[PDB]
């Protein structure tokens, strides 16, 4: 981005369509301590999609790189928190397939 307004809405399409994937379903808000109440000492990084939309809105989001940094680390941190096959880690995997398939739909990493 020389051309931010490219950027912007490439990203928000792109995070448009994951946040319609069935597996973000766990993804889409930060997680509650009344759920796993070690999880923000665990986790020093905690990044969910409604976070990563307002992110966006912000202008948080200046290359590529810090938007695929905050969607990685989503998969990270449900890997590092959760157990590997748990249901959690399955939505994980189903989501991370469908993003890279995107990614490279879009052409933000190479195909």
């Amino acid at each position: 981005m020389e051309d931010p307004d490219q950027l912007y809405t490439t990203l928000k399409n792109l995070l448009a369509q994951i946040k319609s994937h069935p597996s973000a379903w766990p993804f889409m808000e930060p997680v509650k301590k009344s759920e796993a109440p070690d999880y923000y000492e665990v986790i020093r990084f905690p990044i969910d999609l409604k976070t990563m939309t307002e992110r966006l809105r912000s202008r948080y989001y200046v290359t590529r790189k810090l938007f695929v940094a905050d969607l990685q680390r989503v998969i990270a941190n449900c890997r590092e928190y959760n157990p590997p096959d748990s249901e959690y880690c399955r939505c994980a995997s189903a989501l991370e397939k469908f993003f890279y398939f995107k990614l490279k739909e879009g052409g933000l990493i190479d195909k």
